[PDB]
């Protein structure tokens, strides 16, 4: 009788998807008539692909789905339409050509570049507010910026926004480090304890990271270094990352909205599966397939709306 939904997170310990998953899940058994099938990808996109043959096997009624492998919407939907089983796919969004290549296919997550320009606004502020960050007292932001993994739209948006953002409101930047830890709080520690031990160690003003995990390792090696005083921004606003913005350890992040994003993804595939307009009953806006979730700019000032 319950309508059986499969859902694949691409990597159960991604401290966002963590977010994401959990409440997905408490989405699902506030609702009686719904069963959720629910999968950890391993961060292996074949992994993910045998999930969801299992998951078609199974007869669920709408998939939901967190991609591991940024490209392969395509993979996917050809799965699907075989049973025309409904596809929101949430979080890593697939092209434009993918989204219109299958009538239910759906994606619901962010305005990607959004996330970059509040990020840089935030930096913006809080530069002007401590002119002591000025190392060199050049006028100059030199950054170093953790990646998240390539091909992610939010890792390409968030790095070229973030930077963009501070040059459109005329501060020059200087990027004395930068490359990717995968999203991953240790290898971004172990990424920024190699920086603190290069040349540019002590030239370093600001850390960016595209996310708080990483964010989160990069305060970590400063720890380590006897370097606190140095400021790092994140993206996600996780608990964990707005307790060290109460505790000063991290300047500011960006809620990425997870509760949000789970209600969307969980209400669209609901109707999706019971053969509704994806969007009944709810006040989700869909424009062409897609549902965007707003990001918010977080930092100590208006913490105590958190
Ligand atoms: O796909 C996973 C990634 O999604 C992004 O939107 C989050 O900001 C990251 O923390 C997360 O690692
Ligand atoms: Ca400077």
């Amino acid at each position: 009788a319950d309508t059986r939904i499969g859902v694949t997170i691409y990597k159960y310990d991604d401290n966002f998807m963590s977010v994401v998953r959990k409440a997905i899940e408490q989405d699902a058994k506030a609702a009686p008539d719904v069963q959720l099938l629910m999968n950890d990808s391993q961060n292996d996109q074949s992994k993910q692909n045998d999930q969801i043959d299992v998951l078609l096997a199974k007869g669920v009624k709408a998939l939901a789905i967190n991609l591991v492998d940024c490209a392969a919407a395509g993979t996917v939907i050809e799965k699907a339409r075989g049973q025309n089983v409904p596809v929101v796919f949430f979080n890593k969004e697939p092209s434009r050509k993918a989204l219109d290549s299958y009538d239910k296919a759906y994606y619901v997550g962010t305005d990607s570049k959004e996330s970059g320009i509040i990020q840089g606004d935030l930096i913006a502020k809080h530069w002007a507010a401590n002119q002591g960050w000025d190392l060199n007292k050049d006028g100059q932001i030199q950054f170093v910026l953790l990646k998240g993994e390539p091909c992610h739209p939010d890792a390409e948006a968030r790095t070229t926004y973030v930077i963009k953002e501070l040059n459109d409101k005329g501060i020059k930047t200087e990027q004395l480090q930068l490359d990717t830890a995968m999203w991953d709080t240790a290898q971004a520690k172990d990424k920024m304890d190699a920086w603190l031990s290069g040349p540019n160690a002590n030239k370093i003003e600001v850390v960016i990271a595209n996310n708080d995990a990483m964010a989160m390792g990069a305060v970590e090696a400063l720890k380590a270094h006897n370097k606190s005083s140095i400021p790092v921004f994140g993206v996600d606003a996780l608990p964990e990352a707005l307790a060290l913005v109460k505790s000063g350890a991290l300047a500011g992040t960006v809620l990425n909205d997870a509760n949000n994003q789970a209600k969307a993804t969980f209400d669209l595939a609901k109707n999706l599966a019971d053969g509704k307009g994806a969007a009944d009953g709810t006040n989700w806006k869909i424009d062409n397939k897609v549902v965007r979730v707003p990001y918010v700019g977080v930092d100590k000032d208006n913490l105590a709306e958190f």
